[PDB]
C-alpha cells in the first residue's frame, strides 16, 4: 500500500520487482551475489513517499557493504548501480545523448572548452560517437566510480551537480590531445587512445582526467625548482613557489647552494644567519595557498649530506624542539654520494663545508665523482678553509633516526643520478628531485621570477597498467600512444613562468611509469622477497623502456627531436643498458629480447621527440580507476577500508578469487631486500627514478624496535645495486 | 713599592700612582661632587704586579661610572672622559688626534673611508676644515653617550674590535660629505655650520647616518613603507621587497588590508580564498629572513582596517594562547579606525564586517572620503547579496583594546585624521598605513613585481632638534636649514635597491625631523605633562619647529627647484596645517601664532616646497643617549636609568636634575594619559606626519589591581577627540 516518489517528482505504488530488475541487470555475470540479502538490508528503510532517488541510494550502499573476500564480485554490483545513478542525474535517463548535442550543450554551459567545436566538425563528433562503447562503464570497481564522481566526471562543485559520464570524459581526453594532428590520422589516433584508457591499459593522472576538455590548461602537477645562493634567487624561488602552489602542484626545492650560518656576505660586510629561516620562508611560500594542515601545499627540499649545517637540518622534522629550530611541514631528500658512503664502511669521518668555501666541490658533487674526491680531500687538508668533522656513522645514524621517526627523510644517490642517466652531467646534471623522488630533471636558478635564463623542471606523467596487458608486445602500440599523446600535452597546457617552458619546449621530459606491479607478480606466480621476480621483472621493464624509446624516436622522425636533444647522453649513442649498476649481473641473468643496437643507431640519426620518457611515480588515486595495486607496491591486504565523505569504500585487490594464496601481502614480506633487488632492477631501464619505500615491522625484531645496523644494512644494499632515490619509510603499528 | 705595571708598548716600570691621579685630576676639571680618592680607593685594590696599563684604565673607568648617582651626577662625565682617553690611545697612539687630512688619507687607504672625500675635496680644504674642529667636545658627552659612540657610531673592525676615529672625526666629515656637492662659494660654510650644530648636540642625527655616512656604504634607509595589493604577483612582489629591506636592517610597515577575506571567489569561483593569515605567515618569515634568533632582527608592522572580515582573527595573532596555525606573534600590527567606526562604539550599535573585495569603491573612500565612505558602508550594510558579518561595536573595540593591553603591540591608526589633516591630497595621493614605530605617513602603491615601476614604496630621511640645546626658539631658523638641506643632499647620496622605493623618494622627497629632549624642555620652563600647564607653550614651539622647517623647505626649493611631485599636496593648493587642525585643539589651547603663516603661504604657492613632508615625531632611544636627552617627547621612568648590557651595566641620569628634580615629572607620577595625550594633538596640530605616542598604565592606580576597559576606551577616544593620528606602545607598569 506504500507509495514512491518518482524522480519526476510524480507519485505511484511501490513496486520491489523494479528494484529487483535493477538489481538483476547489475548482477550479470558476477559470481557469490545475492539479490535478496542486498534487497533485505535495503527494504526496511523504505518509507511512505521516499524518493526513487533515497531507494537507488539505499541499495547501492547495501551493495557496497557486502564487498569482501568471499564475495568481491559486490563491487561491480555496487559500482553498476552507481553508474545507472550518476547517468539519470547527468542525462534524466540511462542511454546517453549523441556525443556532438552532449558537447554542444556543454560548451554552452561553458563546462567544456569550445575550442572542440572549432577542431571538430559534427560529422567528426558523429564519427567519434561510434567509437564510444558506453556499456565499457560497467567494467568499474565501486572505487573507481567513486573517484570518478568526486575528482574527474565535469560537474557543478556548488550543487554537486554530474553533468558528464566516464566514456564521455575519455572520448574527449583523446579529441583534446590529438586535436592538432591532421586529418589523415588523428580520427585513427583518438580511437585507439581512447581505446587504451578505457580498457585500462594507460592510466591517466588526476589533472589530466578532470581537466583535459574543460577550458582550464592548468596540468602541471610536479615542479622542481633550483635555489641559488642569492637574496634574488631566494626571491625568485619563493616567487615560483607561490605560483605553482596555487595550481596545487608538488614542489621539489634544492637549496644546497645556501651558504652555511655564519659565511661572510661581500668579504664580510655581513653574515649569514642561517638556512633554517630561508627553508621557513620556503616553507610558508609551500603552505601560502592552504587553509588548515590536512593537505594543501607540498615540498621536498634537497641538500648534500657535507653541508655544514647538515645536523641542523636533518632534524627539522621531529616534534621535539622549540619552533626556531624547526621546519616540519616539509620533507628533506639527503644527497649522499659514493665517498660518503666509503666515509662509513671504513669507520672514517665526514667533513662538512658551506658550498660558499669549497670552489667546485658542489658542482663535482653530481657532475665528476673523481673530481669530487680530489677536491675534497685537498680541502680536508686545507687549514684555511673552515669546516667541521663527524663520525661518519654517527652522521648517518642520525639521519636514518631521523628518517625512521619521521618516515619523511629522504635519500637521493646522487652519482647513481649521474653515472646512469640521460643527460650528459658536464652539461646538464640533475641536482635534485621532486615531491616524491621519481623525476630527476636538470635544473637551472632564476635571478628573478622571469628570468628568461633559469630552468625550471616540468614532468608530464601517466603509466602502463601491467595488470590489464596480455602480452609484453602490447606495449608497442602502448607507447606509441602514450609518448604521442603526453607530448601533445606539452604544447596544450599553460606555463606560469618562462624558466618552467623554457624546461618544458627544450628537453620535452616525460615520466612514463606502472601500476598494478603486484597483480602482475601473482599472476605469473612470482613474489618479492625471494628472487623469484627479478628475471621478469628485468625483461618486463626492458620492454617498458625499449618501446617508450621506440615510440619517441619515431615521433622526432616525424616531428623533430627535442631542441635540446644533444644535451643527452642518448645524443651521443649511450644507453641505459651501457651505464646501469654492474652488480645487476649477480642477481639477474635475464638477456635482452629486443635489438637495442638497431634502435641505437636509429636514435643517433633521428634523436628523440623526449630527453626521458620513463619513471615509476606513487600512484593512489589513479591507480583505483583501474582497480590496480598502486604503482610497484605490494598491498597492504586483501580488502583496503577507506573512510570517507560518502562512506566507507572498500576495495578488493584484483582477481583476488583465484590469486588469494599468490599475493605477497606488505607485512608478510621477510624485510627489504627483495623488493629493494626488484627496484634496482627496474633502475637498470627507468631513465628518472622510483619511488621506492622501505618497510619495517618492529614486531619481527628482538626487543620490538629497528635496530640501527638493520637500517644502514638496507641503505647500502640500495646503494649497492643502484637505486637512485629512497621514498617513504612505512613502519607497521 | 715592589709592584709593576706594564705599558702599552710592553716595557715595564715601577707603578705611580700620581700618573693615575693625574689623568683622574685631568678628566674631572670643572666637574663638581666628585671624589678622586674614592675613585682611587676602588680602583687600587684591584691592581696586581705587571698589570696592563689598559686594564688600570678600565679599572678606573668602571669605577667612576659605578658612582654614577643622583647625589653625584657629574661622574658620568668624569667616566666619559676617561673613556675619551682611552679611545684616543686606541685610534691614534696619544691623546691628540692627527691632522684631519692625513687621517682621511690613510682612512681611505685602509678601506674605512669612501675615496670620493679625496676627490671632492682638496687638501688645502680640508686644512681649512680642521680649523673648524674642535675635538675638546669629546670633553662633553656623557658616559652613556660614549659607550654609544664606541659600540654603534665611530669607525672601527668588528673582528678585531680596533677603533679607528674619534667623534669629532664622525661628525666633520658627515658634514663634509652630506655637503660635498655644494658651491665653493658656499659649501665650506655650510660644513662649519652643520658641523657646530651637530656636536654641540643641536641636531640628532639617526644611527644609520652617524655610522655610515663618509663610510663606502650608501644604505642609510631605516624605515620603509609597503603597500600588497590582492594578488599573487603583489604578495610576491610585497614579499621580495620586505627581503631586500630587512636585509639592509630597515624596519617595515606593511599594508596588507587589501587581500581578500577567507572564503572569497577567485577568477568568478575557480578556486577559493585560503585566508589572509597564511599570507601573512610568509611575510613574516619575510621580515625574520636575514635574522639569527628572536633577539631583535627584523622588525615589522602590518595595517589593516577595523571592518575587515577576518577582523576578529587577526586581532589575536599575537597574543600567547591558541595554536601555531592561527597566529603569527613576531609582527606587530597597527587596526585602522575612522569616524563611522567610534560613532558606533558611542551609539551603542553594531559594526558591519566585509570583505573590500566584495566593496566596490569602500576601501578608497575608507581613507580619502568619509562621506563617501558612510554613503558606501550603508549601502552596503542593507544589501543583503553581498557577503557580511555583523558585531556589536563595544565588543569588536574591546577585543582589539584587551589584545592591545596585553601585548603592547596593538595599534591604531585613525585614517580620516591621516587624510584630511594632512601634506597629502586624498585624492590623488591618500595616506593608506603608517611604519613600524607609527610616526611616518606617506602615500604608497602596490607592486606588481619586485622591480615595477609603477609601485610606490614610501621612504623616510629622520633626524630631531635637541629641545634642551637651545636657548630661544628663533634658533630653529639656523637648524632648519641645516637639517632639512643635509638630509634633502642625503636623499640624492643614498641608494634605492627597490625601483618603487627610488621613485617615492625622488618623488616626494619626504623628511621626518622630529624633537629629544622635551621632557627636559618642560622641566626647564617649569612645566608638566598632566596638569594642562604645557599646553600652550607646546603650541608656542611646535608652531616655531614646523614654520622654520616649512621656510627652510620653501628657500630650498627657490634655489634647487620643488619636488617632482609637488603638485599632489596640500601645500601645492595653498593650505597649511593651521587650516585643517583638529578643532576641539581650541578648547585646550590659546596661544597665538607668532609667525607670519599667510607670508609662508604665498610664497610656498609661488616657489614650491622642496619636500612633500618635513616633520614626524619618532622615538629616539639609541640617538637621545649622545645628547644624554630624555627620548624623544616621552617622560623619563625615572632620575636614574639603569641599563644591563654586554659591556656591563650603563647608569644615565636625567638632564640638570641637579637643579630640575622637582621640576620633573617621572612616567609613573602622572594621574593618567589625558594631560600626554593633550599634547600630542597640541603636536599633531603642526607636525606634517605623526607621533610615536605611547598610553601607559598603573596596575597599583586602579580598583581590584587591573585597569578597567572603560578607561581603556576613555582614553582612546579622547585621543581621537584631539586629532591624534596613531597611537603605538601601551606601556604597563609591574
Ligand atoms: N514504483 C517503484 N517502487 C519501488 N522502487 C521503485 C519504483 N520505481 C523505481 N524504483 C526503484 C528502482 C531503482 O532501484 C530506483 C531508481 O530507479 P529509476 O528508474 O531511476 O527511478 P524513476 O523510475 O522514478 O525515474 P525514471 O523516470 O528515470 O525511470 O528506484
Ligand atoms: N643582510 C643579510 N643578512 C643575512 N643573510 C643575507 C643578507 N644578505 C644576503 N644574505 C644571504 C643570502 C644568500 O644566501 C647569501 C648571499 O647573498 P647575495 O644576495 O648574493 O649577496 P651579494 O651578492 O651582495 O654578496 P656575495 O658576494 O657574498 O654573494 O647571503
Ligand atoms: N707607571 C704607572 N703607574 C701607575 N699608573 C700608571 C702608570 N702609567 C700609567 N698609569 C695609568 C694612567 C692611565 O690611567 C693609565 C695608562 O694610560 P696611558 O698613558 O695611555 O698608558 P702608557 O703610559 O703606558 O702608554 P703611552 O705611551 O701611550 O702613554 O694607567
Ligand atoms: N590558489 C589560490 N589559493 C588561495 N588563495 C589564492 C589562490 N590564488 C590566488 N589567491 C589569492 C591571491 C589574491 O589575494 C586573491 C586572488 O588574486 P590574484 O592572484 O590576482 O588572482 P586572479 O587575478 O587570477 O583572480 P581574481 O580576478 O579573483 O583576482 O586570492
Ligand atoms: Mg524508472
Ligand atoms: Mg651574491
Ligand atoms: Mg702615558
Ligand atoms: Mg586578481
Amino acid at each position: 500500500n506504500l507509495l514512491v516518489t518518482k524522480r519526476d517528482g510524480s507519485t505511484e505504488r511501490i513496486n520491489l520487482d523494479k528494484i529487483h530488475r535493477v538489481l538483476d541487470w547489475a548482477a550479470e555475470g558476477l559470481h557469490n551475489v545475492s539479490i535478496s540479502q542486498v534487497e533485505l538490508r535495503s527494504h526496511i528503510q523504505f518509507y511512505d513517499g521516499i524518493k526513487t532517488s533515497d531507494i537507488h541510494e539505499t541499495i547501492i550502499k547495501a551493495a557496497a557493504d557486502l564487498i569482501s573476500r568471499d564475495a568481491p564480485d559486490y563491487q561491480y554490483l555496487a559500482a553498476r548501480l552507481a553508474i545507472f545513478h550518476l547517468r539519470k542525474k547527468a542525462y534524466g535517463q540511462f542511454e546517453p545523448p549523441a556525443l556532438y548535442d552532449h558537447v554542444v550543450k556543454m560548451v554552452e554551459m561553458g563546462k567544456y572548452d569550445n575550442h572542440l567545436l572549432e577542431d571538430y566538425t559534427e560529422e567528426e563528433f558523429k564519427q567519434m560517437d561510434t567509437f564510444i562503447d558506453h556499456d565499457r562503464d560497467m567494467t568499474f570497481s565501486y572505487a573507481a566510480v567513486k573517484q570518478l564522481e568526486g575528482k574527474y566526471l565535469v560537474q557543478n562543485r556548488v550543487t554537486g551537480e554530474i553533468y558528464e559520464s566516464a566514456q564521455f570524459l575519455y572520448i574527449l581526453v583523446a579529441a583534446c590531445l590529438f586535436s592538432n594532428y591532421p586529418r589523415e590520422t588523428r580520427l585513427q589516433y583518438v580511437k585507439r587512445f581512447y581505446d587504451a584508457v578505457s580498457t585500462f591499459k594507460i592510466s591517466l593522472p588526476t589533472p589530466i582526467m578532470s581537466g583535459v576538455r574543460t577550458p582550464t590548461r592548468q596540468f602541471s602537477s610536479c615542479v622542481l625548482i633550483e635555489c641559488g645562493d642569492s637574496l634574488d634567487s631566494i626571491n625568485a624561488t619563493s616567487s615560483a613557489i607561490v605560483k605553482y602552489v596555487s595550481q596545487r602542484a608538488g614542489i621539489g626545492i634544492n637549496a644546497g647552494r645556501i651558504r652555511a650560518l655564519g659565511s661572510p656576505i661581500r668579504g664580510g660586510e655581513a653574515f649569514h644567519t642561517g638556512c633554517i629561516p630561508f627553508y621557513k620562508h620556503f616553507q610558508t611560500a609551500v603552505k601560502s595557498c592552504s587553509q588548515g594542515g590536512v593537505r594543501g601545499g607540498a615540498a621536498t627540499l634537497f641538500y648534500p649530506m657535507w653541508h655544514l649545517e647538515v645536523e641542523s637540518l636533518l632534524v627539522l622534522k621531529n616534534n621535539r624542539g622549540v619552533e626556531g629550530n624547526r621546519v616540519r611541514h616539509m620533507d628533506y631528500g639527503v644527497q649522499i654520494n659514493k665517498l660518503m658512503y666509503t666515509r662509513l664502511l671504513k669507520g672514517e669521518d665526514i667533513t662538512l663545508f658551506s658550498p660558499s668555501d669549497v670552489p667546485g666541490l658542489y658542482d663535482a658533487f653530481f657532475a665528476d665523482q673523481e673530481e669530487f674526491e680530489r677536491l675534497y680531500t685537498k680541502y680536508e687538508k686545507d687549514d684555511s678553509i673552515r669546516k667541521q668533522r663527524v663520525k661518519a656513522v654517527e652522521l648517518f645514524s642520525l639521519m636514518m633516526q631521523e628518517r625512521a621517526s619521521t618516515g619523511r627523510i629522504y635519500i637521493q644517490n646522487v652519482d647513481h643520478c649521474n653515472t646512469h642517466s640521460p643527460f650528459d652531467p658536464a652539461i646538464a646534471p640533475v641536482r635534485q628531485s621532486n615531491l616524491c623522488l621519481e623525476i630527476a630533471l636538470p635544473t637551472k636558478p632564476l635571478n628573478d621570477v622571469n628570468d628568461e635564463n633559469g630552468e625550471i623542471a616540468l614532468c608530464t606523467l601517466s603509466a602502463f597498467n601491467l595488470g590489464a596487458i596480455n602480452n609484453l608486445d602490447e606495449l608497442e602500440e602502448l607507447a606509441i600512444l602514450a609518448v604521442r599523446a603526453l607530448d601533445a600535452l606539452l604544447d596544450y597546457q599553460d606555463y606560469p613562468i618562462p624558466a618552467a617552458k623554457r624546461g618544458a619546449m627544450g628537453r620535452r621530459t616525460l615520466g612514463i611509469g606502472v601500476i598494478n606491479f603486484a597483480y602482475y607478480l601473482a599472476k605469473h606466480g612470482k613474489r618479492y622477497s625471494d628472487g623469484s621476480a627479478n628475471n621478469l621483472t628485468h625483461k618486463t621493464f626492458e620492454a617498458i623502456q625499449y618501446y617508450l624509446l621506440k615510440a619517441s624516436n619515431e615521433l622526432a622522425k616525424e616531428q623533430g627531436a627535442c631542441p635540446w636533444f644533444n644535451e643527452t647522453t642518448y645524443a651521443k649513442g649511450i644507453l641505459p643498458i651501457d651505464t646501469y649498476k654492474k652488480d645487476l649481473d649477480t642477481i639477474a641473468n635475464e638477456p635482452l629480447h629486443y635489438d637495442w643496437e638497431a634502435l641505437r643507431e636509429s636514435i643517433k640519426t633521428h634523436g628523440l621527440r623526449n630527453s626521458t620518457l620513463s619513471a615509476l611515480m606513487p600512484s593512489e588515486t589513479s591507480s583505483q580507476i583501474s582497480n590496480a595495486t598502486n604503482g610497484i607496491e605490494p598491498p597492504r591486504g586483501y580488502v583496503s577500508i577507506k573512510a570517507s565523505k560518502d562512506g566507507i569504500l572498500r576495495q578488493v585487490v584484483p582477481d583476488y578469487e583465484h590469486l588469494h594464496d599468490a599475493y605477497e601481502l606488505l607485512w608478510e614480506m621477510p624485510g627489504n631486500d627483495g623488493y629493494l633487488q626488484l627496484v634496482g632492477i627496474m633502475q637498470k631501464f627507468i631513465d628518472q627514478s622510483i619511488s621506492a619505500n622501505t618497510n619495517y615491522d618492529p614486531s619481527r625484531f628482538p626487543s620490538g624496535k629497528v635496530p640501527m645496523q638493520q637500517l644502514l644494512k638496507d641503505l647500502l644494499t640500495a646503494y649497492k645495486f643502484g637505486v637512485k632515490t629512497l621514498y617513504y619509510q612505512n613502519t607497521r603499528d
